């Protein structure tokens, strides 16, 4: 039920500083190559008032290519799919939250994405959308309760230099029984390829892999 | 245009640990008495699967009753009304955000809420349904960046005894210009009266009082 | 062996930023009556090339007005006495924290402190001296694991207005067994009375009174 | 100034829960090769009563290996030296903070560091000394105020599984002005290689490289 490409449909719901909005998605990618790609359009709220990056790594796992050697909970979990919960935490006292409920539907993935995020202060790189990018990453992968958790700090760049970090906390869950996963990491890059002037319409891809960190 | 009494309606959409769920309130209250009750029903989401309590706070400091010498934010805000904007950061790592947008329609204030949360863990007292009641706390409040902010240290009592702590950071928004405080507190106490086993309905109640604390 | 009136000898060691300093003191309180006093003098690392007042706070709630209905953990603890522990986080990421081995000999209250702090930001209020004073504060204290914990979400005011908010978590240890109280609050205020240019020289009072919060 | 070959001499003072203590090392490393070695005693506070653990990261950059095409913040600021200062914010409320001033004589580091925790609870991991070691990680190094960042969320693996997190902050302040790195990374590994049965004695190995993460 995994095959080497394969497509993807999303709709993201939410709100930032009590601002309503939503965006869709559709997109492909490459389970077995850690490579996806997205094009992406604003359905409502626009034009966003917020930086679009804080959305960015809302629009899923099994799109990284892991080695043999480690356990993959994410291409086990199908076709039941799995679900994740997401706090990210910024270091001006912004917070956002999210969850995606992954589905499976023939060779096409379907999120169901809610975001949430509150207390951006106006002045902040968020409401004046001064963030350039995300910095590429590497997420820690661990077991906790029987199920999986991805913590990572994260950085976005900022015009005219400096960084505004942001600690992820993430909980994976199967929808079935699935082999646990040692310790792990994922090394990611996102990326924004193209965009129109307000990011009503941008061309959004990922690329990740798993490892298990420095030997001996 | 603030009455003696008020009504209140409310409905809150949401999800905890991506279980979606919708409230419905009906209340009333009396803005310079500083009390309000209220009753709620869950219309979505039922049986809640996690503490009804995390939810309460969310269930408007303009019914707390504000003295002639502290600058009143909240009852300025009226007609137009405002807004808040929060996050609970719990100690065992669960996080919630809610925002309530309040408007006024006569005599009714109506509030449209929206609340998150996630990270919760399987085995805490958030998810077994282990919280008592949340201890009687003070809000501090203060400017910053031409709005208001509050913040409190809060607890629920625990199930056999001990405590859970949560840190509540609020943005309160005006739709207005309205006359700024300095730094003040609000004492309140937040009860659940009565409901039924698994809090499909819910009569809750809030005492609050803005004071400026202690010489 | 609590008197109306004792005394107060202490010296703190530490580092803020990796920059070494010693500071000691002598007091006087009312342990019953909840005041204090104290003359500190910087004796290394001067002058502090931080503000003074994030150390204020660590230079004993033994001097804190304790009602009858309320159960006083300090008090009991003596004249074995007790020691607590505290990390002060502060919204910038400026992280302190603090220890004090409290003892008595005699009529004198010695205290063995320890504070260290690291990450404040070269352009924060901290490090920049941007301090006014702390605000009044409410702790809230709760058993956990059979020792005291006290929680307090505080604020710095500011030069040019607005407020710096610090999250203080404190856990208190007595050297032996004494009766443990039910949740409750210490209301405190905190003060430089006076000092020279530099802070070489302050003395500093504290005003706090336990109680039961709002009905 | 920088030989393939360097001596480490340290001193360490600190207390946890409000309970003193102090380890003296000796040790060596190859800058060049990002590899070291220590061989450490504790000389007050003994046994100790909490996780050794918790005090290993403690015990410089300098041994890092550094690419080309990275800017090494660390060996250029000797003759000189730096500093920094860290805290570590573990998962149960458990709080570290440590501070290292190292400087050079002839061929030998010389660390002065001090290291305090609180609020360790009496039935947790460290108190009760369940720890095994720490994962290896990725931290995380980016410029602020003129000065060198470090973040990384660690993981501590528990006795009888599980992981036990703690979040890493770190600023480092070079003794002269340097060049400034651009976003980069450090991977690492800590091992206790060996102990004796209260860990008086102590053998502690690290090995680290810095890159760039995943290109694109």
């Amino acid at each position: 039920v995994i095959k080497p490409d394969m497509k993807i449909k999303l709709r993201m719901e939410g709100a930032v500083n009590g601002h309503p909005f939503a965006i869709e998605g559709v997109g492909l990618g490459k389970p077995f190559e850690g490579k996806q790609s997205m094009d992406l359009k604003v359905k409502e709220g626009g034009p966003l008032p917020f930086a679009y990056d804080i959305l960015t790594t809302a629009f899923n796992r099994v799109f990284a290519k892991y080695p043999e050697n480690i356990v993959d909970y994410f291409k086990q979990s199908f076709p039941e799919g799995y679900s994740w919960e997401r706090s990210m935490s910024y270091e001006d006292g912004g917070i956002c939250i999210a969850t995606n409920d992954i589905t499976l539907d023939g060779d096409c993935y379907i999120y169901e994405i809610r975001f949430d995020g509150v207390n951006f202060p106006a002045n902040g790189p968020v409401m004046q959308k001064r963030t350039v990018k995300w910095e590429p990453s590497t997420e820690k992968l661990y077991v906790r309760d029987g199920v999986l958790k991805g913590d990572v700090n994260m950085a976005l760049s900022l015009e005219g230099g400096g960084h505004y970090r942001c600690d992820f906390k993430t909980t994976y869950k199967a929808k079935k029984v699935v082999q646990l996963p040692d310790y792990h990491f994922v090394d990611h890059h996102i990326e924004i390829k193209s965009h129109d002037k307000d990011y009503s319409n941008v061309n959004l891809h990922e690329h990740a892999e798993a490892h298990s960190g420095l030997p001996r």
